[PDB]
């Protein structure tokens, strides 16, 4: 089993890696096989490639990320609330969603999922 | 499929439902093939008596429930953080998990998830 200390880490590292826009920090954290699902509904995002892809897209403009509040850890799996905040032609966005990683045996993260709508999608 | 505002009403009668000491109103909620697993990891709790069940056992004491934050909702399901308090024998307990709720297409709930670990627990 995952000790909460190890899931709690790496979405600390998480949210550090998307602050200072690094991509493999990012991708590291994931199994060669990990899907992320974000947000939820969305087609799934599968294997290494498709996953650091979709992050480097997410990158493309400089974000500013923020753990809300505790991090939940529990059985393998880590859900927490945060928010991403950034600004396009001049108009500033915060989204708040909540995430939930399942952590395979190696301690990787094998599953992703953004939970967050249209009302957790806030201005500047 | 539902709207997020039907899904973060459900959500808000299932904080004042707690509150309130009403099982009835907690269950109906729930589809009645719904599953809970309360806390994730321990075995699920599986169709609507067993679910009613485990609620009756939950509210053997007061509960104080409070959303400590936006509730989450998108492509039929949502998230929540919040606080659940109780007391037995002069002392406190504080819970901070993050539950998760899928539904179905008649807008019931078919799944909770309930995500906290002692981490998220202060006895005191």
């Amino acid at each position: 089993m995952n000790t909460p200390e190890h899931m709690t880490a790496v979405v600390q590292r998480y949210v550090a890696a998307l602050n200072a826009g690094d991509l493999d920090g990012i991708v590291a954290l994931f199994a060669d096989d990990a899907t992320v699902e974000d947000p939820v509904g969305s087609e799934p995002r599968s294997g290494t490639a498709a996953i650091r892809e979709g992050y480097a897209n997410s990158l493309k403009l400089p974000l500013a990320v923020e753990l809300t509040q505790e991090v939940r850890a529990v059985a393998n799996e880590a859900a927490f609330a945060f928010t991403v905040s950034f600004e396009y032609q001049g108009r500033k966005t915060v989204v708040a969603p909540i995430d939930h990683f399942r952590f395979n045996g190696a301690g990787k993260v094998v599953s992703m999922r953004a939970l967050f709508g249209e009302k957790n999608i806030h201005a500047g």
